[PDB]
RNA sequence: UUUUUUUUUUUUUUUUUUUUUUUUUUUUUUUUUUUUUUUUUUUUUUUUUUUUUUUUUUUUUUUUUUUUUUUUUUUUUUUUUUUU
């Protein structure tokens, strides 16, 4: 989902586990914005 | 200055009780009976040079004021009278 070039890789292995693959797909976009610990204090970043 | 008061008068031996009387061995149980190897998976397949900009153009002396003018001696009071 993140790297466009990544996806031409061949990953048709026997331990794909699509359920965890789907969760990763949802993690990139549908999970959340993902704001990590901010050294700079952005108090108005809720709308950001 | 001083003027009062300021000894003593009771009670204060003793009378009970104070040995002992129960109980105080023992009576169960107390081996063991399962299970206890193993059977998957486990190489790799993307991307990964570069393409902009990047000298300078202003201003930048000075113009005022800046001596002084008053006042500045003194004028009271200031022993004692009781009691103890």
């Amino acid at each position: 989902t993140i790297d466009r070039s990544m996806g031409a890789l061949n990953i048709n292995r026997g331990y794909l586990e699509p359920m965890y693959f789907r969760l990763g797909q949802k993690s990139a976009r549908h999970h959340a914005g993902g704001i990590d610990q901010n050294m700079a204090n952005k108090l108005g970043l809720n709308s950001d």
